[PDB]
């Protein structure tokens, strides 16, 4: 994997760019696998993760698989004081109703489902066991404070944290082959695509996970385009609550940074 090389170019205009919105405090972290072009602008600073910890979590998960401790198969319980509102399916189902375990992981990502996000949290030990799985893959900021939606945003994590997974896990590392696999066709079947996705040429493809509570947007994943260079990507924006300018700005810096990998 070649060395980190910062594009000082363009880095400048997307630090420009965020920092002449007044509300926004934005966070974000590029790398490209084969030129090693790399973008950092306030990439190591923590945030709220809102649903973007689902990916760190889905890895989890699928270690967890890889090492026989849980199995795909497997029946997990709806039990009431894991049941949680917003986002998800499975908050309309019978209390103590049962799921297969591979089922609960999916909803957790494709549609953020919370009540799926707290069953794996603790069919997986709990939030602390969860925390120092995360510190050994080498995610500094990246901690589980609360069950979800976690509306409150005391779930923290990084640009740099994100992306850095989804490098280890694109380039084979922590997870078994079949659970890679796995992981990456689930989070390529998210239902919201407005973020990052959106800054995207024709015939790119991208394995993501997003994050909104409101006053937090962000999004990360890896970017496969067209010419067959892949990048990973991570930003998170703060925002006043549902301002559309911070989505708004991601997709701005997503297109960007396509589009100078697309000429490079
Ligand atoms: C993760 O942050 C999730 N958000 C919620 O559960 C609360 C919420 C609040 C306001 C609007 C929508 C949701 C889910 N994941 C985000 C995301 O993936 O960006 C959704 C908007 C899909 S809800």
């Amino acid at each position: 994997l070649p060395p980190e090389r910062p594009l000082t170019n363009l880095q400048q205009q997307i630090q420009q760019l965020v920092s002449r919105q007044p509300n926004l405090t934005a966070g974000l972290y590029f790398f490209n696998l084969d030129s090693g072009a790399s973008l950092n602008v306030g990439g190591d600073q923590v945030f709220p993760a809102a649903s973007t910890i689902k990916f760190p979590i889905l890895v989890a998960f699928f270690k967890a698989v890889d090492e026989g401790r849980v199995t795909l198969q497997e029946r997990l319980t709806m039990r009431p004081d894991l049941i949680a509102p917003e986002a998800g399916t499975l908050q309309y189902q019978k209390p103590n109703s049962q799921y297969a375990a591979l089922e609960v992981a999916e909803l957790m990502i494709t549609i953020s489902d919370n009540t799926a996000t707290n069953m794996i949290i603790d069919r997986l030990g709990g939030a602390a066991e969860l925390n120092q799985q995360f510190q050994e893959w080498g995610l500094e900021n990246t901690v589980i404070n609360n069950p979800e939606p976690d509306m409150k945003g005391t779930n923290t994590t990084s640009p740099r944290d994100l992306a850095t997974l989804m490098l280890k896990i694109g380039q084979g590392e922590i997870l078994s082959p079949r659970s890679r696999d796995r992981l990456l066709d689930i989070m390529r079947r998210t239902v919201t695509n407005t973020l990052l996705p959106a800054g995207l040429g024709k015939g790119a493809t991208i394995a993501h996970k997003t994050g909104d509570i409101g006053i937090v947007v962000g999004d990360a994943g890896m970017v496969d385009m067209p010419n067959g260079q892949r990048y990973v990507a991570a930003m998170m924006v703060k925002r006043p609550y549902n301002d559309p300018r911070g989505s708004e700005l991601i997709r701005q810096v997503s297109r960007m940074v396509y589009q100078a990998f697309e000429k490079l």
